[PDB]
């Protein structure tokens, strides 16, 4: 019986995360939702916490700590750990109670309960991508000491490469580790995308789209960053990197696929040129709930996929010229070092300046491209301890730097 | 290192048996050929026996014993035990010196080998799919005395299956072995066919194909009997059987898809409905790899695949109005018994018929519907031998019933 807790559970990962728990637990119970914790969504927490009666419940914001206690007073026979901040976070990662913990909070910030939920060797059904982008090393490092502790990928196409493996020789190895690919014997890596919404665009188009074009019609909500770097094709730039990381394998060896119906959701090549690859569905239901069973498999009663349903799958590359996001990616991460680091700081402010009208589409690019050339190798600190805040200071600092070059440009 | 026999070394898995060894043997010498063993075909024998200097060699036909003995006289510095009909291919069988013995001679006639290869507790890398129809329950029994002998499907379809397993679910059972769907969590199969070259044609056009239309344009050259069965897809209704006995999977849980560029070589829907397929070009190199790796994987120079080259991936469901063999495959097998035994005679017949274009296209259905509402279950045999015995006096009565209506017809 599995205990499992969900870090920012309000969100689109969260959300689909235990809608998946729910529904295994109809046709057998066999999770426990422990913990839940959110950054400022009080209410909805409060509707969660109800639903799922978790021993601990935490909200990242001191200011609604108050605004939550008193919410949860009116369930009955219900006597729940209440937290607060970062010292709640920390609190729950200790807890001997927790196995398996879900990381669903965005961005560079879903860092920190990483790491914490690292240190105390539990089980990390990571799907924040950018903690991996911008620490890598740093949690190569940090999964070295931990010898009990497992990132489990719940990124989509990650989750695909990781089930097309022989657990068998993943069991003497595990993710994020040198050696992982020579172990799987793996060769390369299709990462498969959806091409987001601009794929058919002409230059000129492209030149003009807006943030709400990128947010129309999601096949399932996600949360406004990635579906922004969906569009622009960050999104794969950043996902590459974190292949490299997961799976160690050369960027030479990964190779980024255009697959719009996002039923094939990545293939492994082996050594030998076979092919496995995963299908599904474009749902995270499949690998959130992998990540919670591996190495095992649990009955689901989801809509299976009908491959004659489905007709044609199709894949191209994709254009570089259009998507040049992706380029600075392969860059980024080949010169190594803290250039992804700069990478996925840069994003985030050129993403939310498009995401709130702020500049045009290839600005994003052009943001991205001139920190990374600003940019200057540091030797890699050799504590964890300091490495930490070296990337801390890195992250600050691209951040800035892509806020003024927006400045200085208007 | 590997120890290999190749029975049926002349023809098409034979021969590509060999070319996967040799080019595998170039990049780092793994395997040695032990045996090698044909029926009619002396010379292209002698030709494999000097490019590969093997231990043992044989034919099964008395009357070129002779005519190859001389023949190997030539090769220096060379003395190969040679060995004639079923008491060779016993002795290689015996020989404490091979491991692996692939199975690559046609029709019911590879029950034999395989037979004798499971009685001496050889890993059986399986192409002959006939045997499994004919003789499932029989092989079923036989591998469960014999504790350390294993069938590795080689069938392509069956090779993709095997590979999208976990080993480490595999391990703890082996093929053709009750509950290895339930150890595997295989909920259903998606069983590929290429559809042959007859998919688009209209009912009129079908009913006046030619034996010389079926034979046209080989990817690579297979036997004249698999390539007619590919035509009528009598050969998925085969497979379908084959399926069922390999992965213990209901019929009802076995979809023939027609997916015409032949990359998805077959898909395995998990319980949880995480589907996994295998990928690679229309090729036997990678499954008669396999089986001789398996559980491990070994560097090839194989052309990679290129997902943008190959662009579109269709399926669709076949017609069983254009394909009824399909349909009588799957009422044989639902029925057991030995059912699909007179389902494989019958059809050995009405393939033979068209081929040697003594027969129209919807006679070859007409005949093995008619042969199978003959026949009446039989108490399945109790002991090996006596069940042996019974395949035999089925097999040849479906075999003359066959004949028999074709003959009482002009
Ligand atoms: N959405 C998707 O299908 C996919 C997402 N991912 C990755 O997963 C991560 C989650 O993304 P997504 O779910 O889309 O984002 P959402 O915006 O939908 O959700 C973010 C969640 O994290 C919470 N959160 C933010 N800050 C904190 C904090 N400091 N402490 C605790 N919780 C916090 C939010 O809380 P609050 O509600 O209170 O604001 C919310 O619950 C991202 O890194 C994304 O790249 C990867 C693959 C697919
Ligand atoms: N061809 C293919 O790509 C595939 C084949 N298969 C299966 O594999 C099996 C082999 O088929 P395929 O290679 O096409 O057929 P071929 O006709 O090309 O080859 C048959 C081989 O078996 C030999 N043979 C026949 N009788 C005997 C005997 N009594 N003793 C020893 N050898 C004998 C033949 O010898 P000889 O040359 O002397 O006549 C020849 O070497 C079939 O059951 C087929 O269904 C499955 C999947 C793909
Ligand atoms: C319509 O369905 C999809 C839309 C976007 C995406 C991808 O983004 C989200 C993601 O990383 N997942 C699901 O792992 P992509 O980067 O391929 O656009 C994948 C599927
Ligand atoms: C053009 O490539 C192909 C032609 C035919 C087939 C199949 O027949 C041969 C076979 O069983 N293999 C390869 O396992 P199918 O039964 O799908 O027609 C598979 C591929
Ligand atoms: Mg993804
Ligand atoms: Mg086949």
């Amino acid at each position: 019986p599995i205990n499992v807790a969900i870090f920012g559970s309000t969100g689109s990962i969260g959300t689909n995360a235990l809608n998946i728990i729910r529904e295994c637990n109809k046709i057998e119970n066999v999770f426990n939702v422990k913990a839940l914790y959110v950054n400022k969504s009080v209410n909805e927490l409060y509707e969660q916490a109800r639903e799922f009666l978790p021993e601990y419940l935490c909200i990242h914001d001191k200011s609604v700590y108050e605004e939550l206690k008193e919410l949860v007073k009116n369930i009955k026979d219900y006597k729940p750990i209440i937290l607060c901040g970062d010292e709640g976070m920390k609190e729950i990662c200790s807890s001997n109670s927790i196995d398996k913990i879900v990381i669903g909070i965005d961005s560079f910030q879903g860092l920190y309960s990483t790491m914490y939920a690292i240190m105390n060797n539990k089980i990390v059904a990571l799907a924040n991508k950018e903690s991996i982008v911008s620490a890598g090393f740093f949690l190569k490092k940090l999964l070295n000491i931990h010898k009990n502790a497992k990132i489990i990928p719940v990124d989509s196409e990650h989750s695909a490469i990781f089930q097309c493996l022989d657990n068998n020789k993943v069991l003497k190895t595990k993710c994020l580790q040198d050696n992982f690919s020579k172990i799987n014997n793996i060769n390369k890596i299709f990462l498969c995308s959806s091409g987001g919404p601009f794929q058919n665009l002409t230059m000129d188009e492209l030149k003009n789209v807006t943030s709400e074009n990128a947010l129309k019609h999601p096949k399932w909500k996600m949360g406004k960053k990635i579906t922004i770097d969906s569009a622009t094709m960050m999104n794969k730039g950043l996902e590459v990197i974190e292949t490299h990381f997961l799976f160690d394998v050369d960027y030479n060896d990964i190779e980024v696929i255009v697959h719009k119906e996002c039923i094939i959701h990545s293939c492994v090549e082996f050594i030998d040129k076979s092919v496995i690859s995963q299908m599904y569905y474009p749902d995270m239901q499949i690998p959130i709930l992998y990540s919670l069973t591996w190495p095992d498999r649990i009955k689901t009663n989801l809509k299976p996929l009908d491959l004659a349903q489905v007709s044609t799958l199709t894949f191209h590359k994709p254009s570089l010229e259009h998507f040049p996001c992706i380029k600075l990616a392969y860059q980024a991460g080949i010169k190594g070092n803290f250039y992804p680091t700069v990478l996925n700081a840069s994003n985030e402010i050129a993403n939310n300046l498009f995401l709130n009208n702020k500049i045009k589409y290839f600005d994003i690019s052009s943001i991205i491209s001139q920190v990374l050339e600003s940019f200057n190798s540091q030797k890699v600190s050799e504590n964890s301890e300091d490495l930490m805040k070296q990337i801390l200071q890195i992250h600050s600092w691209a951040k800035d730097k892509a806020t003024d070059i927006y400045n200085k440009h208007n």
